[PDB]
């Protein structure tokens, strides 16, 4: 293994170096507005050295954004493909290519016989290219990187079956900024060059001025080079025909051959394209070749890439023949005329490549190395794209929680071969379908129309139902005597309940327990663990009565505590956010323990009286003005009190210390130890009064934050020998900090109503000595180093935090985790930032044609982590990357992965067993089994399972290593024949396994393998 610590990997471009030396000033570089006028050598290029040109067409396709992906699919898409079939099969010359494989899948299951059978022809001819191949071209910035492999894997292994191809050359064009996250699961799923476009405009000035637009793209941590992926940067301000010949929009929008007038588009620039004649063909060349050869000066080989399209294209007939028409007579001349020293074609994406390389491999050309991101972009100006960190937070959070659903669904029913008749494969499916078609650049990221938002949650909601009916079929049948065993595969044998999604004050979705001395005495609950160690986590449930007690299988009592159900009501009477408790539910808390990858039953059972095992919360409420709380049967009495500073201290945990406003203070770590000021703030971000107007994608604050402010809010205490809490009723937000004897958790409960032109942040202030540094995560892949830049504005020192980020000195670190991908910063020594929702009255001129005025309550999840680090074995200085800690690593765990809970939903299950999986092996704490999937039906003689394995890197800071179990993922299913390390995708076999024994994988690493089985 590789050291992914201590050894500062050497690169040509490191991208936080860069810009700590880049000035960014926005200058008027002339034609080319953010560049400069680029000069060429006419002698360069002569008959023993020509310029190869290829011009490449394509049709960039959003599987929904101003339209549903049904609408654009019937609209546009759909014609589009048909049109690409006709031309395609009637031009041999004629070539484009393809990235959306969601559309292409749609269109090629309705195609008739005889046209699957010519659009097969075409694709295995070479005229139509699949780049990437991924269900969507996804967002880079809130994506989790478990999500972008699946829409990868959806796309590709649809590819393989159909189409008979893998695309080796990834296309990423509209995605708002770029990720390292990408070249790793490419190269890792058989890759070997990418291309990307959204990087903010100085970074292609300055990248282009020293001929670095082409690169081996490394992740930041890799000394060896081993992850490398040839990635080529286009250079200028758009993908569209007048940003893609050259540096002249005003001269390369002539030779968009949809632009004359009868389409209803036209120049900008305003000049036209004209019809290409015998009489204009050599000044229209003279015009075209001047720009290609620009273009060419910014690049290192005599190979050029001339993307030809733009969004929708190629949807008429008539466009395919002006395009096609024009561009071959200028090919006829311009390859003919032998003083331009050119050979210009139509060609794919991989063509290109391919000769790129080959002019390498003769020494014509060699490559820097480069290493870092490409967040945050601007395409013009202080136009940063940092409001999609944030827009459309709900449906981030959704994500997430999907994201759980769908691992949860493919691991558990992956035990087992299905009959048909279950519709277990069905269901995996649409599930996978509907998260991965959410990963695309306006799903995710909230950048679509209000209507296609919600088709994308309506889809997500079926997919969790999806994953629901697979999950409770499958625990059914693991934990039922087998001779027992009699499955409807229609019918409801558990229910989930699931207590953050989609939360309290979200929805009264949860059902309870209904128990009673006339009606059931016990309800039988199980809990799932998808992650591959023995886990304990606190769990809760509804119950219809306080004097309920907890056993396992073998009939031992289990510590239980019961607090009452509170909901936050704005109360538009008294105008005051204060809680209600129910005179009819309760929650029953209690710790369980379940096995790797495994399943552990508990049962709940009435008595008359407060049981043995069973303890009661005390709550205490707040607030000036008191008035009584009743909570029915509730054995202990709400206290009420003058609001004042409260401590808290759960377990032998850390204390935490609260403001009168119920906000926390400080934390002292134990007995001992400092009250390490560590304060929670909420501020309010406004709107630019005239310029620029934030919108769905831009962030364009009008200064810093300003504190909401809180008047004197109701603040409620529960505390418990199992968990304690403090919830406050703020404006827009009911925060809650959450105490189980580790580090809290934090809920806020986010409701911006009508609130217009705010984001709403939250702040963590410190006195930590961080300085202009701090960290956020990548994909929740990887962290990396953040150098906050004062002659930057406030908006580009904003980052994604898809699952991460924190600051720390030589002695101190606050980690603050999400369950939700956020915008974010660290604005000031000391300080973390996270924003919680954004409401904005204005577009933003990117095509959305809106504000965000669709918001609606969210439940945002977080761990926060205060720890000591002097300790650690920490990067050195130099180095552009962090690690989080063991304590760190599993508070993610518990916002992203946790127990999946069930109810038995009939009043007895006859042949339940008490545990699955306790003799499945319990692995070191930085591995996960990113992703366990069988990948045959049962029909299939040989049985087949694909795995993803994940090793993070944890900081080495002192504690000792328990003594873990070496997981082999091949001997986890019994029978096995052959183990095979494959591409992440599963689609290509890679290396045949001694002994049918799974390696681990290295620190940071991930790999593949695909067990197979005799049936
Ligand atoms: C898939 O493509 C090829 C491998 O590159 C052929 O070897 C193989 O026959 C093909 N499968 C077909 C054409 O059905
Ligand atoms: O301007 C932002 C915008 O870029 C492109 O035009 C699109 O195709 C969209 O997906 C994206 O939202
Ligand atoms: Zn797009």
């Amino acid at each position: 293994c590789q050291d992914v610590v201590q050894d500062v990997p050497n690169v040509d471009v490191q991208m936080l170096e860069l810009y700590d030396r880049m000035s960014f000033k926005d200058i008027d570089g002339g034609v080319w507005k953010q560049g400069w006028n680029i000069k060429y050598d006419p002698l360069k290029y002569n008959a023993h050295h020509k310029l190869k040109v290829f011009v490449v067409p394509h049709s960039h396709n959003d599987p929904g954004w101003i339209q549903t992906f049904e609408e654009y699919y019937q609209h546009d898409t759909k014609h589009i493909l048909s049109n690409a079939l006709r031309h395609l099969h009637d031009n041999p010359e004629m070539k484009f290519i393809w990235a959306e494989i969601s559309y292409f899948a749609r269109f090629y299951h309705d195609l008739g016989e005889n046209k699957k059978l010519q659009m097969k022809s075409i694709v295995k001819n070479g005229q139509l290219e699949f780049v990437t191949g991924g269900w969507v071209m996804p967002d880079e910035a809130n994506s989790h990187w478990r999500n972008v492999l699946l829409q990868l894997t959806e796309g590709q292994t649809w590819l393989k079956q159909f189409m008979n191809v893998t695309p080796t050359a990834s296309w990423a064009i509209d995605p708002f900024g770029h990720s390292p996250t990408m070249p790793y699961i490419l190269q890792k799923s058989g890759f070997k060059n990418m291309l990307i476009q959204r990087t903010h405009y100085s970074v292609k000035k300055e990248l282009a001025q020293q001929r670095q637009l082409e690169f081996l793209w490394r992740q930041i941590w890799d000394n060896k080079g081993d992850t490398a992926l040839f990635t080529h940067m286009m250079p200028f301000y758009s993908y569209d025909i007048p940003h893609t010949c050259g540096p002249d929009p005003k001269v390369c929008c002539q030779f968009d051959f949809k632009r004359m007038g009868s389409f209803g588009l036209s120049c900008p620039w305003k000049v036209p394209p004209r019809t290409i004649s015998d009489q204009n063909v050599a000044a229209r060349s003279d015009l075209l070749v001047d720009q290609w050869k620009k273009k060419a000066e910014l690049y290192r080989t005599n190979v050029l890439l001339i993307p030809l399209g733009d969004n929708f294209r190629f949807k008429q007939n008539t466009e395919w023949d002006v395009q096609r028409v024009n561009y071959e007579r200028l090919f006829e001349h311009i390859n003919s005329q032998a003083h331009f020293n050119v050979q210009a074609q139509f060609g794919t994406l991989q063509e290109y490549f391919d000769a790129v390389h080959q002019a390498e491999r003769a020494g014509q050309a060699e490559f820097p190395t480069l290493s870092g991101d490409f967040f945050t972009y601007a395409d013009r100006s202080d136009n940063y794209w940092s409001g999609y960190y944030t827009s459309r937070p709900y449906h981030k959070r959704m994500d997430r929680v999907l994201m759980h659903y769908v691992r949860a669904a493919e691991m558990l029913s992956a035990w087992h071969s299905w009959d048909g008749m279950a519709r277990i494969e069905e269901r995996l499916e649409q599930a996978r379908r509907e998260l991965s078609l959410f990963q695309h650049h306006d799903g995710i990221t909230g950048t679509a129309k209000t209507h296609v938002v919600v088709d994308y949650e309506q889809r997500m909601q079926e997919a969790l139902k999806a994953c629901q009916m697979v999950m409770q079929q499958s625990v059914y049948r693991l934990l039922t005597k087998p001779s027992i065993y009699s499955p409807d595969f229609s019918f409801s044998y558990f229910t989930l309940d699931d207590s953050r999604w989609p939360g309290s004050g979200v929805e009264d979705s949860r059902t309870t327990i209904i128990l009673g001395e006339d009606i059931l005495p016990s309800k039988h609950v199980v809990m799932h663990n998808t992650l591959p160690h023995w886990r304990e986590q606190l769990v809760d449930f509804y119950v219809s009565s306080p004097f309920v007690s907890v056993t396992d299988l073998a009939n031992n009592p289990v510590e239980a505590q019961v607090s009452p159900v509170w909901s936050w009501h704005h109360d538009t009477l008294t105008k005051t956010i204060h809680p209600q408790g129910s005179t009819t539910k309760y929650r029953i808390i209690f710790k369980a323990r379940v096995p790797p990858m495994g399943l552990a039953t508990y049962v709940l059972t009435i008595s008359d009286s407060k049981p043995e095992h069973t303890s009661y919360a005390s709550n205490l409420l707040l607030r000036k003005n008191p008035t009584s709380l009743p909570l029915g049967q509730y054995p202990e009495d709400v206290k009420f009190g003058d609001p004042r500073e409260i401590s808290l201290r759960v377990g032998n945990g850390p204390t935490l210390a609260f403001s009168e406003q119920g906000l926390l203070k400080s934390i002292q770590l134990t007995q001992d130890s400092p009250h390490v000021p560590v304060h929670f703030k909420f501020l309010k971000y406004g709107v630019r009064s005239h310029g620029d107007r934030s919108g769905a994608y831009l962030f364009l604050p009008n200064g810093p934050a300003s504190p909401v402010e809180l008047g004197q809010p109701v603040v409620l205490v529960t505390k418990g020998k199992l968990e304690s809490s403090v919830s406050v009723g703020l404006p827009s937000v009911v925060h809650q900090t959450i105490m189980r004897g580790g580090a809290p958790e934090i809920r806020n409960l986010v409701d911006i109503g009508s609130l217009d032109n705010t984001e709403i942040v939250m702040r963590l202030e410190t006195h930590i000595d961080s300085g202009d540094i701090f960290y956020t995560d990548l994909n929740g892949l990887q962290f990396i180093k953040r150098r906050r830049l004062d002659k930057l504005p406030l908006q580009a020192n904003y980052y994604p935090i898809p699952s991460g980020m924190f600051i720390e000195d030589a002695n101190t670190r606050l980690t603050l985790l999400t369950g939700q991908p956020l915008g974010g910063s660290s604005l000031a020594s000391g300080e973390l930032e996270i924003m919680q929702d954004r409401r904005l009255a204005s577009d933003d001129e990117r095509g959305l044609g809106q504000g965000v005025l669709d918001n609606k309550p969210v439940l945002h999840i977080y761990r926060l982590v205060l720890e000591k680090v002097n300790n650690c074995v920490r990067p050195s200085k130099l180095h552009p990357a962090g690690y989080l800690t063991s304590a760190a690593h599993k508070a993610s765990q518990s916002l992203l992965d946790p127990l999946d809970k069930f109810i038995f939903a009939e009043n007895e299950w006859i042949g339940a067993q008490g545990q699955f999986g306790g003799d499945h092996p319990s692995a070191r704490e930085d591995l996960d089994v990113s992703v366990m999937r069988r990948l045959t039906k049962s029909s299939a003689k040989t049985q087949r399972v694909g795995y993803v394995l994940h090793r993070t890197n944890l900081m080495q800071c002192g504690t000792p290593e328990e003594h873990t179990q070496k997981l082999d993922v091949c001997h986890l299913l019994p029978n096995v024949a052959r183990c095979e390390r494959t591409t992440l995708t599963f689609l290509q076999n890679l290396e045949h396994l001694d002994g049918m024994v799974a390696p681990e994988v290295c620190p940071m690493e991930t790999a593949a393998y695909v067990s197979s089985h005799s049936s």
